[PDB]
């Protein structure tokens, strides 16, 4: 019911490796959106709360993850963002959807233990 923030981070902390191990479908993701330096000025028109493996890391890192469940719903936040933003047939759109596959076969076990 209560999780202790080192326990939590060291069950999860593999999950976000599996995602920054994807090489190169993780490389979008591995820091912030930069709309200047990418050339997509529209982006903070779309994208409301962005999210990245970066932030999802020092969450991690600093304990701020109190539930796995926020944990979860930080890396679908960067899901959605993406598939929000990008085009279907776009490369951040097909390296966002393999990361989610990914990502959904790691965490079920975790969950499954955790909960
Ligand atoms: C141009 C539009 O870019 C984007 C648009 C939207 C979004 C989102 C997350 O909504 C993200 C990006 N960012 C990238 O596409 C992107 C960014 C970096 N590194 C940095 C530091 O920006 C590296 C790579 N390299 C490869 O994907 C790669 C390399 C080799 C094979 O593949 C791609």
């Amino acid at each position: 019911k209560i999780f202790k923030p080192e326990e939590l981070r060291q069950a999860l902390m593999p999950t976000l490796e599996a995602l920054y191990r994807q090489d190169p479908e993780s490389l979008p993701f591995r820091q912030p959106v930069d709309p200047q330096l990418l050339g997509i000025p529209d982006y903070f028109d779309i994208v409301k709360n962005p999210m990245d493996l970066s932030t999802i890391k020092r969450k991690l890192d600093t304990g701020q993850y109190q539930e796995p469940w926020q944990y979860v719903d930080d890396v679908w936040l960067m899901f959605n963002n993406a598939w929000l933003y990008n085009r279907k047939t776009s490369r951040v759109y097909k390296f966002c959807s393999k990361l989610a596959e990914v990502f959904e076969q790691e965490i079920d076990p975790v969950m499954q233990s955790l909960g």
